[PDB]
């Protein structure tokens, strides 16, 4: 595990770095995709990958993967952090700032990871206890990032996109 | 799209934040289905991607995401940035202080970086006189990044890990 303080601060930056750009390609591989360029958006992925296992080498060396139970738990922090305190300021700046895009998508954001925490906590539960936690399957809303387990309304609530848009992971 | 100085360095430090929230999410996906938890493995990898939702919010909101030449660019001086300032400078640190685990990571980053901002230059080429390009497989070494189109290598050269553990992107 690194330790040097400056060293530290280094890999947290590529870290960081490391996961703007594996984001970054993953716009650019569905935006090749749209425009009719499918390997340039094959080619944007597989590097993304390349950049994701970057992170993660960074990530470890930083001592911050540990258990699925901690693991979660780092995840209910950082959710908690962006509900409590993150989204709700970014939120009113942008809408005193007259900024409605931004109002727009740090409420997307706010609303989605209130959904997060939660999941989070109850699978927390489960983990510490051995057990995986017992789903069939996830929805999420691909213009607002809205969260459902197993069952989800046929319009979500946050935006009003169809169910049948939603993003299914089983 | 956001212009106002606050809201903006905001919804950059939001994209910062919801790319590393994806990343972490990815990684601890992958240490749930070895740890045997593979619904919460399932509940991880839809979560990170709503952030991967929230994050395209905010990279659009930011005007950042164009047609594909323009974003194979962004792409390319990213990646050149890495090459020739970021991690020249991280794996001299790292090696000065003495962190060997930094020393490599940084490294393998290094190398495979080199390769990112070639295959982009090819790519974007040909994306602005309207080809895409021509090319079957992407292989990515999944223990350093390394990068190579087509045909894998018989053993990776940064690493050493056999043509047999590439991940294939075809
Ligand atoms: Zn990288
Ligand atoms: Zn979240
Ligand atoms: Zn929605
Ligand atoms: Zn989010
Ligand atoms: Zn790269
Ligand atoms: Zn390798």
């Amino acid at each position: 595990v690194v330790k040097r303080t400056m060293t530290k601060k280094f890999l947290e930056e590529a870290f960081a770095g490391e996961s703007m750009a594996h984001m970054r390609y993953l716009i650019f591989a569905e935006k090749a995709e749209q425009e009719g360029f499918p390997n340039i958006a094959k080619l944007f992925r597989a590097i993304a990958y390349a950049e994701f296992v970057h992170a993660k080498n960074h990530f470890i060396a930083l001592g911050k993967l540990g258990k699925t139970p901690e693991n979660l738990q780092m995840g209910i922090e950082g959710e908690t952090f962006e509900v409590e305190e993150m989204y709700p300021v970014y939120n009113k700046a942008a809408e005193f700032q007259g900024e409605k895009e931004a109002v727009r998508t740090t409420h997307y954001a706010l609303e989605a990871e209130k959904i997060h925490a939660e999941l989070y906590r109850k699978a927390k539960e489960k983990a510490e206890k051995g057990e995986d936690i017992e789903i069939k399957k996830v929805y999420i809303c691909p213009i607002c990032g809205y969260t459902a387990v197993d069952e989800a309304p046929e319009y979500c609530p946050v935006c009003g996109a169809p169910k049948e848009k939603f993003v299914v992971f089983e």
